[PDB]
RNA sequence: AAGAAC
């Protein structure tokens, strides 16, 4: 057997900010966000006691008639220099 | 190097 995945795959509206670079927030990322459209929500994810920091994100809009642009145009955009991720990222809702 | 919640 093998395995891709680590939650439901069942994603509609959660875009994200996967490995931001771990030097931003969620403060800074519903601003260039909200340059594509309207923001619902933002998260950004850490571990529960060690290992340090998940360092990764979530982000979410109330619509997805434009939000699919705010995926496909802050994708690989320049942020540290990483070429940061952006688009769903799973699970869609916190734990 | 990307990754898992609350």
């Amino acid at each position: 057997r093998h395995v891709g995945n680590r939650a439901n795959p069942d994603p509609n509206c959660c875009l994200g900010v996967f490995g931001l670079s771990l030097y931003t927030t969620e403060r800074d990322l519903r601003e260039v966000f909200s340059k594509y459209g309207p923001i619902a929500d933002v998260s950004i994810v850490y571990d529960q006691q060690s290992r340090r920091s998940r360092g990764f994100a979530f982000v979410y809009f109330e619509n997805v008639d434009d939000a699919k642009e705010a995926k496909e145009r802050a994708n690989g955009m320049e942020l540290d220099g990483r070429r940061i991720r952006v688009d769903f990222s799973i699970t869609k809702r916190p734990h």
